[PDB]
């Protein structure tokens, strides 16, 4: 079986995992566990980092025969590719690349937040800017189903995690907005993703690493 | 002609600039300035983010024609399919995916490091550093003349911009990759690239604005 690597946490791995699963793939899991405060040991991953042959060793990885893969994005596309989950016109291609990238700016700006000592303080301010960053996801799905058209593609299962995270972190950031709660709604719908959902694999939270300010147990 | 917008520095758009010119597009720029001290002030941009049509208002952007792109990355990719520099096999694809995701990360880890607080008392630490990320390209590339292979692909503009700074900050954080040197000059090779590089277009640094610490002059 394929074999993904990543830490004992959702963090950028959740589309992954539902991938994996949504495509009825063959696969193992190895999950780091770090330590607790005030060092965070990470040897489980060390004591490996160099010897599993990657070009540029990293959390999260996929092992699929020979060919061994890191960057979140490379394994979200390398498993499209294999299950035809891709864009099939330019218009397709457009809208999943954007998608892509933009989960990816609204994930790090996420992450600086509960990763700094100055949480609290701070909380207040990008809770502003949270409307605005739904209202374009909003706009952007429109009235189609899915994010790039009418056929679910890799960029669904990005683009779930994120408006899921921001849900976990302001309950009422979907309220004005209808067609991401049923967006959300229609993901989890699906076969393979309810099936995951109420398995002893499924990890939803916490959502960092015990370094993060929230979600961090 | 195609408008590229971009503020009036290097920041991430190295490549796209490079791209433009290498497939002879037909293109404008609109390189906005900052304000400066104290407010830095981008009223220039502001005043029209949300009156472009753009989906998810950013910088950089491209509008061709009734295609409006933001995300530098789908940018990258859009004028990769348009003339045709993607990869043609699985293989390729893969290098080109991971080796653009690996670009970015370094391209983050070095703004960390130039717009933060004690740029200085951190100086070195993270200089000592190159060398360690410089071997991984030079051992992802070997002795391809291209790093998705045979042919010049969209990553090889992304690859040279990276290589081309960590340059800039470390003279000689090549001087133990010949292969990596090769590649430089092999890039500043490309017909359309060196006239380029020649003309008044041409912008070098700084990389980021004023505000920052390093090539921000
Ligand atoms: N660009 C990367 C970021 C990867 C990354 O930062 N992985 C983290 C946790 S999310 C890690 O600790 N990697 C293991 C390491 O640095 O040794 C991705 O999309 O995969
Ligand atoms: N991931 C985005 C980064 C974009 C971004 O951070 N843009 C900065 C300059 S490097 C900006 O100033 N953007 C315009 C804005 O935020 O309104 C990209 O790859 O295009």
């Amino acid at each position: 079986p394929m074999i993904l690597g990543f830490w004992n946490v959702r963090g950028l791995t959740h589309p992954i995992r539902l991938l994996l699963e949504y495509t009825d793939s063959s696969y193992e899991e190895k999950r780091y566990a770090m330590g607790d405060a005030p060092d965070y040991d990470r040897s489980q991953w060390l004591n490996e980092k160099f010897k599993l042959g990657l070009d540029f060793p990293n959390l999260p990885y996929l092992i699929d025969g020979s060919r061994k893969i890191t960057q979140s994005n490379a394994i979200m596309r390398y498993l499209a590719r294999k299950h035809h989950l891709c864009g099939e016109t330019e218009e397709e291609r457009i809208r999943a690349d954007i998608v892509e990238n933009q989960v990816m700016d609204n994930r790090m700006q996420l992450i600086m937040l509960c990763y700094n000592p100055d949480f609290e303080k701070q909380k207040p301010e990008f809770l502003k800017t949270i409307p605005e960053k739904m209202k374009l996801y909003s706009e952007f799905l429109g009235k189609r189903p899915w994010f790039a058209g009418d056929k679910v593609t890799y960029v669904d299962f990005l683009a779930y995690d994120i408006l899921d995270q921001y849900h976990i972190f302001e309950p009422k950031c979907l309220d004005a907005f209808p067609n991401l709660k049923d967006f959300l709604a229609r993901f989890e719908g699906l076969k393979k993703i309810s099936a995951y959902m109420k398995s002893s694999r499924y990890l939803s939270t916490p959502i960092f690493s015990k370094l993060a300010q929230w979600s961090n147990k």
